[PDB]
């Protein structure tokens, strides 16, 4: 099979949006969008979930040590080798008002994931080429019910926004593929972060047609 | 399905011993331990693979910055949950003669592991409990024909022969479950490091046991 | 006996309010409000005072490696275990000029305080729970006649007029206790900053009733 | 009344020696000595109880970031004044053979936390006068049944016996006083380590002797 | 002799302000304030000097591991003891543009540095008592001729006037003496920053003035 | 023959400019103007290109660890000795908009490299003296096609269209020579950060004469 | 031309032994190797002169912040591209007592500066190929008169050699080129350390027949 | 004058030893050597005072952040410029048993405070050149009657007995006056480490000797 790793946060997880914030669980493997695009993939492809809730592109967060793709990925990658691509979705909780980044400030964090991902031939002691690599920005924001998500939010919906922008820029300037979560969902969830049924399903369908194209 | 988090090395990897040390291919997904586990299991478990070659309990190695098991540990704990067990062996490369770690220090790396699995419960925002963990200890290493291997080793198979012993002495101490290896299999790999296919099959087989009983 | 570790600033510690700004003494026992607590709480709960005058959130001051609280609170948890509650009434000092901190960063050094708490279950080698926590607001500061406390807290007084709503947001989310100290007692120290005998005795009398309801 | 803070490790928080090494729980309020310490003195005194388990006199122990005593220290005697005595019997830790230490090694920690105590007139803000210090050598070590425990004070025993020696070197040198627990108890606890009841009662008694004398 | 030790930057080295803007030399041992200062006092007194050009209060220079006030003063202090007074004149390169300080930062650096001095009883294994401290803030900067001195202090000007008001609200607050170098002398060297020979004359009349009256 | 080093940014390399941004390759060794500078000068001189894309004066880029010029400059002047001459031209990268650098930052970075040269006599364990300097501000940025250039430049235009004036005052202050490659040239790459060939063949030969009369 | 670089020590760059230990010049360019092997290969190829004195494989000299060869290497073979191949002779500096590495612990530092070679493929933004390698055992040390250079060197004569074995296996398992430079030279320079005229010649025909072999 | 800097420990301080070990005073100025220099030399010559009482040649003291000589010296020289020679006397605290040194270790801090002098020339902004050194090795430690001292310096006095060697060999090779203090006197003071009047008295004179030799 023709192996997929999916790298992301929460959305990538499968977050199950709730009214009271938090705490949840995760969406049933057949809902969340990596189930879905496992399924509508089929037995010639393998999808591998690696989505971690609050996971940035490479920012340490000051509440969480666990937070930093980038101290993860090269791992991780060597972890799951032999690997034919890396689908890449992240930069929503970059926009947290608590970092002060701004829309270049997670490209280039980005960049650091793709070079990661570009670097990664051989792993640990083996034969195995690199991965290709799908840099995927996130929907953007949306209002959001709970007094703590609009605090640690603030600015954030306006910064998602200038991700395609940006994410697309880089990946042209980087030469590899591109695709806009945003082009085929909105974020539904009833906590204006996190995915709805629907939005799982359909970012699954979309993205299995992305990777079948590319592999 | 109940979920069995392999938290590893190489031999959880599935590294295919050579004449020459390196470089190498993975085991058959159905040949690796973590295969042959999952097919003994069934389809009320699901297993979930974390074997990185040259990964260390909790030290640096300072050839290569992907390879502190503590450091990726708790991130990919929050990745994974729900789970229901983690299955950690790991300590071979604590043995390296660059590393002069003792049996002690090794089992020490090794409480690291078991209290960031023992503390794990909720990760990220969820409603999960903490997973039951099961300490292992790996085989005895065995002569290395590779004058490359017999030097960054040196010293390590008089260290790994008493890992049975500190890691059951450390698990009895933290009151968790403790499975030796070695009670089941030798390193028979050319290299005198790694696993044959029969080593891979008779430990799934074991540790197939090893999981029913605990949960 | 239930027992409650108060921690906590100057305000926790006793700081006896003087024209001068400083140098001061503690409020005696039976006068700071830790003590009044005690006193109308009765025999069947004890009362720990962890006030360090100038403490932080989770902040280093550049004046004294003494003051940030998330750096001790592990410790000392661990060292008054078992506990049944924490009070912490934190974050005044925060907004000291020089840290630049708005409320946001200031309830995410609470956000610490409060995940510290949760996750303390045990402490080292026991087989204690976590205690419940409280998180407190102080009440907001006052005009201040010292020169050198106008300077160090410029904007402190509006930043802590902030904390009740964030603090609020933050415990909602976190699903824990919270009660506001400005609620029942205004800032009246001479120096603007400290707590008069009465701002003490109302604050003790108050604190009582919310232990009471959570035990 | 006269202050005495009681700065310690599980010794001073009071562990029960437990056959199977761990968990266990504290000794009760008037059973571990630093109760029946407050017993002897009486009500013109008044005892502060800071002991932490496992805590060291000043190393790091990497497995536990909460448990070096010169960390906490500082900001402790700045809670607590205005302070009279300081109780520090410490050093039992710095034994275990993880930390490769010797007992002069261990009396330079004991060093750092003395010249803390020495340095700490006014803590923040106060006209306070720094305390007097007790520098206390702990017991000897016994003989360990548990492996665990075994394994981990490997060479501690002999290491024990000697630090009424450099403890009382060091206090004679820094002209501070010093109090020789060995000269009163053995370490009689079921498992080598700590203390029974008896062993408890003596050390209280025998300090309140000591407190007395020095105040 | 009572022995004073002068604390400070290139105004107390005694630089020679050139219309080039560097390189220079030293003002004559009798020419530079210092000297005029211990010509003043005569032999009932003793002058140490520890000018350091470009240092400041306690942040350091990114061109220059040198300049850090605050890593210096604690060994300067206990070198030189025993010590009866420690003049201060620090801040001034506090103010240039790229360490982007308000003249409460430099206040708060100054505060290090008095407490460095405060703390200092003793020494290294002395009997010897504290020195007292004097605060002296430098005289406001004037225009600059040199275009490099115009870059690297652009808002300086600005920021040296504010210090003799936030120097002399923190010495009030700590208890401590304060003297105005500004309030005697203007800085009238040809490159806006350091002093002719009136200036050394008139500030080393003036504070042994000072002297004598703290003495 | 007198020896060159060429020590600089993709200017110095000879990043050949590409519609698309990159990948791209170097411009030919005749072609590149250090190519042209060594033609130009004859056999009497001898030229080192040490000239590394994306490279700052001394800031770290966060996306690769190769790029600070002050990291690698000293190690360099030591491995070349004997040197006549330093030439370097860097400050373009520091424009970058993710490193919030002002015009004197990017001189002051410039200013730690001028002063490794001052300071290199000797190298390691040698009799050589210290080469001479020349100080080269870089022609200003101009517009630039590619969107990813466009994001990670935003504002550098401006930025280096000072830079002619801060390092004509940073070498008048420091007494070493500079030279304007903007009074020679404009930046005419078709990416609007490169250099064309007339580019490279104009500021070699600019540079030659410049060479000619400092040595 | 096909590119070579060499990245070496002082060996490398051409240090003169001397009887007086140091200071001491570079042998003449036609002298030392690197320049013996330009002239023996020809114009069909470039020599690119990377020689460090002091210079270690990738650890840190106490006295000499310019010395760990990995620290530049990366820099270096950005700054160099296009390369098709790169001497590595280093270790001897590694065998200087204060160092206390084993000829493993040098092992692994070459195989650091082996991988940094490897990974090295497009540099900064180019569509370049990594070099091939060639790791170079230097010979074996002699005995030193000057009393300095033994004492640095103590037991370094002993660890130099078994670099020839050590690296061979290295080589062998990385699967990478390897040539002992002790098979055609040994140490004869007069200090017992660096190469005499004749040493050079040698070495240069050697590794030019090397060099031709690998390209 | 004539500028003389004497950077050393307790010995260059005046430290007077005592029976019980500590606290002291230091010697009276026209006693301790640097006064005995500046008397003997006569007004052509100006001695300036920098011993630190525990200092070292280039280590931190664990328990005590004042004492790393290398971090000092190069503030000192820049502030004390003009300077003619600077003579060092160290490594005696380098001896204690917690340091781990060998006399190896010791003369490379050594060669640290010597480069550091060799390369001090201009200062901050100065015309001044760099002054010349002087490297002393200390006289070897006797026994000691002190247990704290007995213990902290075990294996001191052998160490010391090898510093002239190691410090004579350093200076040779570094082609810097050597003067051994060993050669004219032995440590005579009752604690057996630091000097009697009679000690004091032959050292200002012999090194007066070589003050003027030099200079």
């Amino acid at each position: 099979a023709k192996r997929i790793l999916c790298f992301g946060d929460s959305l990538t997880w499968g977050w199950v949006p709730v009214e009271d914030g938090a705490p949840t669980e995760r969406f049933a493997p057949d809902v969340r969008w990596t189930g879905v695009l496992a399924q509508q993939l089929g037995a010639d492809f393998e999808v591998i979930e690696e989505g971690l809730s609050a996971r940035t592109t490479n920012i340490d967060d000051p509440t969480d040590p666990r937070l930093n793709g980038a101290s993860y990925l090269p791992s991780c990658l060597a972890t799951h080798l032999p690997l034919d691509l890396v689908i890449i979705m992240l930069g929503t909780n970059d926009t947290k008002a608590y970092f002060r980044r701004t829309p270049l400030d997670i490209a280039l964090g980005m960049s650091v994931l793709v070079t990661q991902v570009l670097t990664s031939a051989g792993g640990v002691g083996t034969t195995y080429p690199a991965p290709k690599v799908l840099v995927v920005s996130p929907p953007p924001l949306a209002p959001m019910p709970h007094p703590w998500f609009q605090l640690i939010f603030e600015g954030g919906e306006q910064k998602t926004t200038e991700l395609a922008r940006v994410y697309s820029a880089l990946a042209s300037f980087m030469k590899v593929p591109f695709f806009d979560a945003g082009s085929v969902i909105s974020t539904d969830g009833v906590d204006g972060i996190h995915f709805t049924e629907a939005n799982n399903r359909d970012l699954g369908v979309a993205l299995a047609e992305q990777v079948r194209s590319l592999l």
